[PDB]
């Protein structure tokens, strides 16, 4: 049982005692990074799989699961600021933490944990920094691969289920054929979720669900067929997704540094090139204050006050400390 990838003794200690926050919204990614030789993505999985006792469940050989999210991790860009493993480590520790929410409890599989939990990790591998747009605007390899359509996401997805195909990576190798195709459909109709223009149509959607949601006598949301599961799964994946201004504003801060510079980087990219620039990603014009105001009223907050109220109450103090970030970066641009 791997307890740490470097050299540093010191570090096994201070990386099981950051792994004491596992289950907690509060836990810090960036020091299990740290302690972990860059291996958020390989430590936060492994940890995961074995608080959940997934790795018995599905017969899932410790050894097979090291070297696949070893390798998982090595194709996501060290040298892309955000889209990189730690937003990945950071996505898979979030859906581990809101798989365990009170009025979800006893509602999933355990195929359907397994599920979440792998779409996270894999969501976003291979990303290479720039936008869909960006890619369909300069013909590029994927576009033309893709049809224009979910570029990325598709990527992302045929990266993860091409890396299970060799047998020294096959995590899924004891999984019943069912098991494996049903498995596949879950992660496919995550991952593709995660496309940020399909997400005014999901919360709609969502919005449309939580108004006739049956929260059962003890508390627990009801959900009875598959249709409702991946749906509320689905949401999930996109919550954690978009989760770093309901963390405290200490880590809050740290990805805002890095969205910016990978959307900063595009806009470079695109002035080189004599494209247009997108108005978010000019680093001589847009304010990364109001860039985050706008992205907390107009995405962050509707989603969240959405998934708060499904799940009532347990997404409540996710949003007082939304709301208190929000009101922080407001209070940073300088004009009232
Ligand atoms: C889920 O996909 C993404 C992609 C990029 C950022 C985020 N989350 C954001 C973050 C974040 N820390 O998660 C921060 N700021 C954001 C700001 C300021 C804006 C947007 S946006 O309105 O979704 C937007 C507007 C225009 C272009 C693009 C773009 O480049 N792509 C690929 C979607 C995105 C998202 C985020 C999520
Ligand atoms: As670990
Ligand atoms: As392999
Ligand atoms: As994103
Ligand atoms: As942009
Ligand atoms: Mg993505
Ligand atoms: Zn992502």
């Amino acid at each position: 049982s791997i307890s740490r990838f470097g050299v540093n003794t010191e570090n096994e200690d201070h990386l099981a005692k950051e792994l004491e926050d596992l289950n907690k919204w509060g836990l810090n990614i960036f020091n299990v990074a740290g302690y972990s030789h860059n291996r958020p993505l390989t430590c936060i999985m492994y940890a995961i799989f074995q608080e959940r006792d997934l790795l018995k469940t599905f017969r899932i050989s410790s050894d097979t699961f090291i070297t696949y999210m070893m390798t998982l991790e090595d194709h996501y860009h060290s040298d892309v600021a955000y889209h990189n493993s730690l937003h990945a480590a950071d996505v898979a520790q979030s859906t581990h933490v809101l798989l365990s929410t009170p009025a979800l409890d006893a509602v999933f599989t355990d195929l359907e944990i397994l599920a979440a939990i792998f779409a996270a990790a894999i969501h976003d591998v291979d990303h290479p920094g720039v936008s869909n747009q960006f890619l369909i605007n300069t013909n590029s390899e994927l576009a033309l691969m893709y049809n224009d359509e979910s570029v990325l996401e598709n990527h992302h997805l045929a990266v993860g289920f091409k890396l299970l195909q060799e047998e020294h990576c096959d995590i899924f190798m004891n999984l019943t054929k069912k098991q494996r195709q049903t498995l596949r459909k879950m992660v496919i109709d995550m991952v593709l979720a995660t496309d940020m223009s399909k997400h005014m149509s999901l919360l709609a959607d969502l919005k449309t669900m939580v108004e006739t949601k049956k929260v059962t006598s003890s508390g627990v949301l009801l959900l009875d067929n598959y249709t409702d599961r991946i749906q509320v799964l689905r949401n999930m994946v996109h919550c954690a997704d978009l989760s770093n201004p309901t963390k405290s504003l200490e880590l809050y801060r740290q990805w805002t540094d890095r969205i910016m510079e990978e959307f900063f980087q595009q806009g470079d990219k695109e002035r080189e090139r004599g494209m247009e620039i997108s108005p978010m990603c000019d680093k001589h014009t847009a304010s990364v204050e109001k860039s985050q105001v706008g992205f907390i009223d107009y995405i962050v907050h509707p989603l969240w006050e959405t998934w708060a109220d499904l799940v009532q109450p347990d997404a409540q103090d996710i949003l007082d400390t939304l709301e208190d970030n929000r009101n922080w970066y407001q209070a940073m641009i300088p004009q009232a």
